């Protein structure tokens, strides 16, 4: 049981490569307000296709849980979980059964276990801005963006000591301690969103109109480059874009729609 | 236990990289004739540190088994296994309990199970040269060279349809079928020795003198480049150079000496 998860994690790392393409988005659902996030747990056991869904970016503490991806498309059946604190932004992630989010109007990260419904850890992000200071271009208190890739848990934010440029920190999923930190050269307020695939942070140019990935920072070498990978902004406003390594897709909240993007990675 | 093997094979592939260096050799044993091969199974279970030893490039069918590396260094304590046919060259490999070798005066490959002492599979290598035809630069009927890396079992040889240039084939360890073939443009006669690391074939400039790895063929892209990775030829003649994925080292038969090189990957 434990060796299977160790093996699948190794297989994912072996199939890693540079982002070369983003296919056309599929519309999974039309629901919610203009802003929000949705996601699945890439470390979910066999079965367990539960979709987690958080509407809005402010003073909403209710998380919806859908049974599966198909029940998320066609039905409105769900159970609601009340978080002890409201989240800020749409930067939450669900990882190995716990939801990680930014506490409302703070730089505090909270790990909340979804089965027993209890706070497991609370830790402030050192020098991270908050309260619409280093938001993504679309605003909405998106100062801190937590995400998961083939390597584990990550925090994307910005600090005053870095002139408001994006900072990447690898997090420990249990202690929430910063294991390593990279200073990028990209202003977080000028990015429309960001996502990490295989240790590489990809940053988009904006949130409306003709969007593209145009900056990549490689953490394995602390190098960066400007690129041009366009993707279709089907409903013209994107407020959430995150990669899921289990199904190699970007999850997006797009102007009151929930959409999915297949990605292409380089494989010799 | 099967997933432990499956997880370890994944971990090895994930730790792969480009060859960047070869350390100074260490002389493990002084024995044997001018030509031969020695190796360990990269897929031996824990507790199996057996060293396998084959003296000569012809007229010998007796494989020696030593208990461990330390018994190989300091003792002459070994068991003899008599193969059903003599081997050709020094390009044998031991892999997951079987020995793979080229049968004397033929291009046939034989998989021989060591514990049951049984031939498990026989198959002619397709279009491969034999009998001192497309040998390495040192000769010794080394027409066909079987090797193992992180990805499994390989066969390096030359064909006439490839104008005498090195051909690489990935083999199935059970059926001995050719899964995929790559045509290089490196003339096998000019190759001193060759070995595969992480799907890349490395070819040395000679079996003698100031030896150097100077050619790398990347099978993941069918491209090649010229490199410069010098290593010391302690005893002036090398009849065997094999990579072992488990210990990240090169095993060599250096003119009656058995030596080991550590490799550095990127
Ligand atoms: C919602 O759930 C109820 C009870 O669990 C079930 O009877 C009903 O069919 C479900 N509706 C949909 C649309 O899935
Ligand atoms: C996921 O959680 C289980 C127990 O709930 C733990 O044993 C396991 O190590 C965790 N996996 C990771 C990758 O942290
Ligand atoms: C990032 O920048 C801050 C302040 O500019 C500095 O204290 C820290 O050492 C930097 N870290 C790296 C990895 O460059
Ligand atoms: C991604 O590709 C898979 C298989 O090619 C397909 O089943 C799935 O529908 C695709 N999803 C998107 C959003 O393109
Ligand atoms: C071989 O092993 C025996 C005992 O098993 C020992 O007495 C003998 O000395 C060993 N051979 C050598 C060359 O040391
Ligand atoms: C090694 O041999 C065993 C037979 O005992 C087999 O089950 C296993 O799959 C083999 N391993 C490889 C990598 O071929
Ligand atoms: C290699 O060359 C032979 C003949 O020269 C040809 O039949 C074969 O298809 C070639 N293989 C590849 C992979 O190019
Ligand atoms: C190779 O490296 C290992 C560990 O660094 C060491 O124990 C061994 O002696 C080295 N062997 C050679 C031949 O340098
Ligand atoms: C999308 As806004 C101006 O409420 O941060
Ligand atoms: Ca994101
Ligand atoms: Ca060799
Ligand atoms: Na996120
Ligand atoms: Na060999």
């Amino acid at each position: 049981s434990n060796l299977e998860e160790r093996l699948r994690a190794c297989m994912q790392k072996l199939a890693c490569g540079k982002l070369t393409g983003i296919s056309d988005p599929v519309t999974v659902k039309t629901s919610g307000s203009r802003f929000g996030s949705w996601m699945t747990d890439p470390l979910a056991p066999e079965g367990d296709n539960r979709v987690w869904y958080m509407d809005g970016y402010h003073n909403n503490r209710f998380v919806r849980e859908y049974k599966s991806m198909v029940d998320f498309m066609n039905t409105d059946n769900f159970t609601s979980h009340r978080l002890p604190h409201p989240w800020s932004g749409t930067g939450q992630v669900v990882y190995n059964g716990s939801i990680y989010f930014n506490k409302f109007q703070s730089h505090i990260i909270i790990r909340f276990d979804l089965k027993t419904e209890t706070i497991l850890k609370t830790r402030s992000l050192d020098y991270a801005g908050y309260n619409n200071m280093y938001h993504y271009a679309w605003g909405g208190h998106s100062d801190i963006d937590l995400m998961v890739d083939e390597n584990g848990l990550w925090a994307v934010y910005a600090t005053n000591q870095n002139a408001g440029n994006i900072v990447i920190s690898k997090l420990d999923p249990v202690s929430l301690q910063i294991l390593q930190t990279w200073n990028t050269s990209y202003p977080k307020r000028s990015a429309g969103e960001a996502f990490i695939i295989c240790g590489t942070l990809y940053v988009t140019n904006g949130y409306s109109g003709g969007t593209k990935v145009h900056y990549a920072y490689q953490t394995n070498a602390s190098t960066y480059e400007y690129i041009d990978i366009p993707f279709q902004n089907k409903y013209s406003h994107i407020s959430m874009l995150d990669y899921n390594p289990k199904d190699r897709a970007l999850y997006a909240w797009n102007n009151g729609h929930q959409t999915l993007y297949n990605v292409t990675l380089f494989h010799a």
